[PDB]
Order: C-alpha cells, then structure tokens, then sequence
C-alpha cells in the first residue's frame, strides 16, 4: 500500500482554445494531485495524431502532439493574435480543433521569425541540431504528408515513397519553410512539457507515460526505417499486428499495425527500442507499454486475411530485449500491461524482470473467487497497479449500470467482505476506488471520470466505436478542492500517503 495517482489525458485538461494543453490548468492539476494526496499522474500516449484522433496510432513515435502546445504564451510574446472559432466545452472538437489550431500554430511561427530574441532563436536552433536524428524524417514526413492531400507515405511518388537520395533533398529544400513550422511545433512541445514535468516534480508528483509496443503502419519511422518491418517493395505490410479468436470474439482482432523484424532490430542491438525508451524517459518517470505480450510472442496475421483466423503465433526476443534493456538504463522503468488472455510465459517474462503489472476491478466480478482481478488474489509482493477501469474501458458507474446481474450482486457482496457498502448508483466508483487503495497494490491509478462519478458520456474511448474517442473533457471548475480532499482523506486511510 504504497501510493496512488490519477489517470487523466492533457486533452481532457480543461481550458480555452478548444483542448487540454501543456499550460495554467496544467499545473494546476499538479497542485491538485499534491494537495489531493496523489503522487502519480498517468497519460495516454504524447505523439501527433491522425486519423480517428487516437493516441496509440500516431504519426510518429518520437514526435510530440502539437495540439497539446499552450498558445497563450506565443501569444503573450506578441508571435500571434488569436480568435475562438466558436469551441465547445467538455469535449474536444477535432475537426474544428485540426482547422483552426494548425493555422494558428503556423502564423505563430511567422511571428516568431520575425520578433524571437536571439536566446528564442538559439534555442529553437540548438534543439533542431539535438533532436535531428529523428526530427528531420519526422517534419519531412508530416510536410509531404500536407503536401500530398493526408494519403499515407506508401501511397507517395515512388521517388519519396521509397525515399530517393534526390528527391529527398530537393522537397527538403523547395519547402524548408514547413518543414521548419513542423520543426518548431516540436521545439515548442517538448520546452512546454519539460517545463511541466519539473513542475511536477519539485511537486514530487512522477509521470507515467504510455505507448503501444506496435507503431502506426503510416509514420515517420515506417517510412525511414522500412528494413525493421515486415513490408514488401510498395512499403505495405505483408503481415500485419492482432490477436487471436478467443471465448469472446469469434474472429479474433486485426489491427493493420506493421509488425517488427525482430531479427533485425536484434543485430542493431534493439537501438530503436532503446531510442524510444530513451525519448520517452525524457518526458515520464515510468513508461506503460501496450499489448506487452508481444515481446513474449506476437499473433502474426497475413495482410491478405481479413480477420485474425489465419493467424499464428511467433515468438520474440523478449528476454534478449529487456536485458539490453536494463544495461543500457541501469533499470527497467517499464510498466507491463498485461490485461487479456495471457499465458504463464509471458508472465514468466514479465516476472523475471520485476516489472509491475495491471489489475482492473471492472474485470473483477464476473466469475467467482478465483478472478485474478480479485484484491485477495494480487500477488503477496504487491508489485501491480490497480485501476477502476482504464481509457478503453467506460467510466466505473458506466460499467456498473450495464453490468450482469451476477456482477452487481458479487460487487455488492464482495464490497462486503471488505467492509464496504454502498447504497446510491453514484456511489459505485468511489466504493471500487476504495477497495482498490485497500488493497496489497503498491500502486492504485484512477481515471478522474470516476473521481468525478461520471457515466458512459465521459467515456475515454470505446473500442470498437468509430467515432466520438478521445473526447472526453473536465468542464471549467468541474473538479474541486472537495474532491481533492475526499481522495486524500481515503489515501490516508490506507497508508498511501
Ligand atoms: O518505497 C516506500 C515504501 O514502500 C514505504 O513503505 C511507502 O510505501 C512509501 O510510500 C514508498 O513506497
Ligand atoms: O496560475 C497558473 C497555474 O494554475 C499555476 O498556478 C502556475 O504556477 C502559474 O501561476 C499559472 O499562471
């Protein structure tokens, strides 16, 4: 029972200008956190999205989304004048927030061009000489990607698909001017969060980042790096990323992701992997990877397979990655989501490296006793954190209006034997969260949609829902101090402050 935190994504941070940002109310979350007891605060993955607005399939897996960039100090600096579109409130309006903010950040360039002191200048230079190893594919790929109407890079000229020598040089040159737009969202991203991230841990407030173990089949990465991925000569996946049939989906999940060439990543040392922890590090304290078995084995599916069904399973080099790993940090400062249906190797792989795993209470009462999402059955050396529900999971009173009839009774009951009980719906999230800080978890992490008791309209993200994810966004003032309170007084209650 050692700490908890709060799992809140920065776009659901509230605030003008149409989404959360790396800005006031952001430190203001920090004090709440402080004051409220927390000493976590976990995100959802930082990277530049498209398509569907999803954090897990971004453009790149180095960049930094430039939707999350406060304006207001760009506009305090006189670089640009801004003018609302008309945002809604408590939910973000992509569409609206992809035709305003990417004009707005691009005039604020022109700004910057033209009034950027010297130590401004300087600054934005060294940073582009520093980040260039990935920053110069990352702003060319999202430059040509503008330039070409949004279609994906292996849908290119075959010269800058399969990037020709030349052709490379002469866009970089004939639009070296977005290509440093792209550059500078970068530079403004990263100084914001480092800027947060101090904040927070003078606060003694630590981040827990996220990313998923596969990248976005169109990224900068896939299109510079195609020797790490299974692609044929046109750059498409011959195989792509999923999971097999199981008790509850009958054809299994195909999720188009391009798949590693293990192989290849092993004899370069895994150096994209260390990369990518490295850069990650940066920005969190702890890094959560997604889909985690898949450094165990993954489920290989044919790119011609519309389903998972012709799948099969092939083996990864986990043990040799994280190995590696731990050398090259001196720790492994991963942790594993290991939710689904996982089997003892992947638990032996997770376990012989210490690294802590996840326990989710909505999945917890469905069955009898014997449920490993149970508090009674977590692992004596407590060494997992417990959520309520996580981002793809709908709010705990959301969960608990639908649930079967066995899982509210066995919720009830179970409550019970922890001496527990509730009576109003509303009360739901805050009796789970409770039994949750009650338990051997060294670490609970709860989405703030239940500290607030929302319902499924606060829902983060529904898989499977093509529309409406990534949304969800805490009005003005919605959270109070009395919520704030109320955790701590239930932390200290625990021993987890
Ligand atoms: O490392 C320490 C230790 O575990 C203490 O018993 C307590 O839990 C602290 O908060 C911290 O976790
Ligand atoms: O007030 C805002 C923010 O909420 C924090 O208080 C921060 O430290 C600054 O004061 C900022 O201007």
């Amino acid at each position: 029972p050692c700490a908890y935190g709060l799992l809140l994504h920065p776009t659901s941070l509230p605030g003008p200008w149409g989404v959360g940002v790396l800005g006031e109310e952001a430190r203001g979350f920090l004090r709440f956190l402080k004051e409220a007891g927390a000493r976590y605060w976990q995100v959802l993955p930082l990277g530049p999205t498209g398509y569907g607005d999803s954090p897990y399939q971004s453009f790149s897996a180095f960049a930094g989304n430039p939707y999350l960039i406060d304006l207001r100090p760009l506009v305090d600096r006189g670089f640009v004048r801004l003018e609302d579109p008309g945002f809604p409130e408590g939910r973000v309006d992509y569409g609206l927030l992809y035709a305003w903010k990417w004009p707005a950040l691009r005039a604020a360039f022109q700004g910057f061009r033209q009034k950027a002191s010297p130590e401004e200048k300087e600054d934005f230079a060294r940073f582009q000489e520093e980040e260039a190893w990935w920053l110069r594919d990352y702003a060319l790929f999202m430059t040509l990607k503008s330039h070409h109407g949004g279609l994906p890079w292996n849908a290119w000229p075959l010269a800058l698909r399969t990037r020709e020598e030349r052709a490379l040089k002469e866009a970089e040159a004939s639009l070296a001017e977005e290509i440093a737009f792209h550059a500078f969202t970068q530079w403004l991203f990263f100084r914001q969060w480092g800027a947060l991230k101090e904040e927070a841990e003078a606060l003694g407030i630590a981040f827990i980042g996220d990313m998923p173990i596969f990248v976005a089949e169109d990224s900068a990465e896939v299109w510079a790096h195609p020797e790490w991925f299974h692609l044929d000569e046109e750059g498409r996946p011959t195989v792509v990323a999923g999971v097999p049939p199981d008790y509850f989906s009958e054809t299994g999940q195909r999720w188009g992701n391009p798949l590693y060439r293990w192989e290849v990543l092993e004899e370069e040392g895994f150096s994209f992997w260390i990369a990518r922890l490295r850069k990650a590090l940066e920005l969190f304290h702890l890094v959560r990877i997604d889909h985690f078995r898949g450094f165990e084995a993954y489920w290989e599916i044919p790119a011609s397979c519309p389903t998972a069904v012709e799948g099969r399973w092939v083996k990864a080099p986990g043990e040799k990655l994280f190995a590696r790993i731990q050398e090259a940090f001196g720790r492994i400062p991963i942790l594993a989501e290991d939710l689904g249906v996982i089997t003892p190797e992947v638990e032996a792989l997770r376990d012989r490296f210490g690294l802590p795993g996840m326990k989710v209470l909505q999945f917890a009462f469905d069955n009898g006793m014997e449920n490993p999402f149970l508090p009674h059955n977590y692992p004596e050396h407590g060494r997992v954190v417990v959520y309520t529900g996580t981002h793809d999971n709908d709010t705990t009173l959301g969960w608990y209006r639908t649930a079967t009839p066995h899982e509210r009774d066995f919720l009830k009951r179970y409550l019970a034997d922890w001496g527990i009980t509730f009576r109003e719906e509303a009360e739901v999230p805050w009796a789970l969260m409770r039994l949750g800080m009650a338990s051997r978890a060294r670490l609970a992490v709860y989405p703030v949609q239940d500290v607030l008791a929302l319902g499924s309209e606060a829902r983060m993200n529904y898989p499977g829902r093509p529309s409406g994810n990534w949304a969800w966004r805490l009005r003005p003032g919605e959270i109070k101090e009395e919520h704030g309170e109320r955790l701590l007084s239930l932390a200290e209650a625990t021993g987890r402050v």
